[PDB]
């Protein structure tokens, strides 16, 4: 069930797709950067096509608007990363067992590009090149996180097995979420920009 | 995509199913068992019907078997576990975030064992209040392997010049595999729960 604006992949699973500047789709994704990042150059933006991570996201999607019994469980969200991460993410996605971790130990994306700029995140290469992913993310119900926590914590001790799905920051205005489980986030973009 | 034979949950998620001595299906996991634990008697048997992690292995294995050359790329393994971890593997299946360090670690991941010997040791599978320790009967996705390493944190690459075409699994020994480490959420379906006492 693979998306409609993936073009053809002469039947394989795997292919990274340069979008053409000025067309609808660049233009939305560049439109979601410069919002915070207006002053960074974007080089190309790039959609992953990764049938086996999209399955595998929309399987635990189709889950947890079952378990939340409504659909606003999916925000898209920004990742910097280094270089050298870059084919392991598009492949395999996000590994929280792969920075600070004051919110817990899983994966961190952030509401705004800016946060992701950060050279600390988005890791300069020897070119100055830049890489930032926009990400499909089941942040579901969430909570407030804190260190050393492995998993969300629980919705109510009563139950200690029904989890929220994400933690935040701060739940009132997030900018941050952590998840903890492989397929709660789809890299959907790849921005490859300078500052 | 339920199996035919699990029973009907009208409409709920989760269930465990008590197993009668006498069934075929009880009777080969306690064979499975006895074959090295022979030594300690079973109190029961229970099937997990898990309808959310089944749907999430099974999408893995059908992902396995695309992406393998006719590979059996499933294993029925033990892991022995605290009574304090059971409702959360129940629910939650495992999670290698929470695995202890292995006695011989072969990398940060979690271990199943291809003899129930090895998951009834006190270490694993711990003797709760009331004297019973808990086995899991586990569908793993141990699929291509190599001998692991205690560094790892995700199974080693095939290839040292192709670095994100990973091994499935990795093993203390190729040519005679006692335990496994898997890396990876939705890699093993806790398929039973042995509860047994000395
Ligand atoms: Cl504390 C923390 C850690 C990592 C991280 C953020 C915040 S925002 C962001 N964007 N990409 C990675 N990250």
């Amino acid at each position: 069930n693979l998306p409609e604006h993936w073009t053809d992949m002469n039947h394989q699973l795997f292919c990274m797709v340069q979008l053409e500047p000025g067309q609808s789709e660049y233009n939305t994704i560049k439109d979601k950067f410069t919002r915070t990042c207006s002053s960074y150059a974007i080089e190309k933006i790039e959609r992953i096509q990764n049938a086996f991570l999209w399955q595998s996201y929309q399987v635990k999607k189709r889950q947890m608007d079952i378990k939340n019994d409504h659909k606003n469980n999916e925000r898209l969200l920004f990742h910097g990363t280094d270089a050298d991460s870059v084919p392991y993410v598009n492949q395999h996605g996000f590994n929280r067992s792969c920075n600070a971790v004051s919110y817990g130990k899983g994966t961190y994306f952030a509401v705004d590009a800016s946060y992701s700029a950060k050279d600390t995140y988005s890791k300069p290469d020897s070119n100055g090149r830049k890489h930032m992913y926009v990400v499909r993310v089941l942040t579901g119900v969430f909570t407030k996180g804190r260190a050393g926590l492995v998993t969300p914590p629980p919705k109510n001790p009563h139950n200690p097995t029904d989890l929220f799905d994400s933690v935040t920051n701060n739940t009132r205005s997030p900018k941050l979420f952590v998840v903890f489980f492989d397929n709660q986030a789809y890299p959907e973009y790849l921005i490859t920009f300078t500052a």
